[PDB]
């Protein structure tokens, strides 16, 4: 059960979140950021690699920074 | 190669999509990222995406560090600067 810390796509909200996995860190997210809709994209803050597996997830340091996309939202530079 | 996959974040050639992808070693990271990335066809080349270093040895590639952003070139492509 562990520690993520996450931002949302303009960056001025960043919140440590516990997540079990990708796909229950995914279904915290709306709530705990109050975006808009439901994420369609979680993806890395620094260079904006897609995460997309729950191995891969469970493999980056508890202090990577993540980014939620929304529909349509891209990541860009910061 | 190594019996715990190792995390690789990897760039299509038009810098478009960056996915992270497990792998074992190089030659499992190219057997995985044509399906991974939408790829036209089978990879020719894995490069470093910060300058288009070639990437052709497994110790080499076991070397790097997790948050190296790899590139994949197809037949023919060529890294281009960003």
């Amino acid at each position: 059960a562990r520690p993520c810390r996450v931002s949302t796509a303009d960056r001025k909200v960043r919140k440590g979140i516990m997540a079990h996995s990708l796909e229950d860190l995914l279904n915290k997210v709306q709530d705990i950021l109050k975006l808009k809709d439901k994420p369609f994209s979680l993806v890395l803050e620094e260079d904006g690699t897609i995460v997309e597996t729950e191995e891969y997830f469970q493999a980056l340091a508890k202090d990577t920074m993540f980014m939620v996309l929304l529909k349509g939202q891209k990541w860009k530079p910061p």
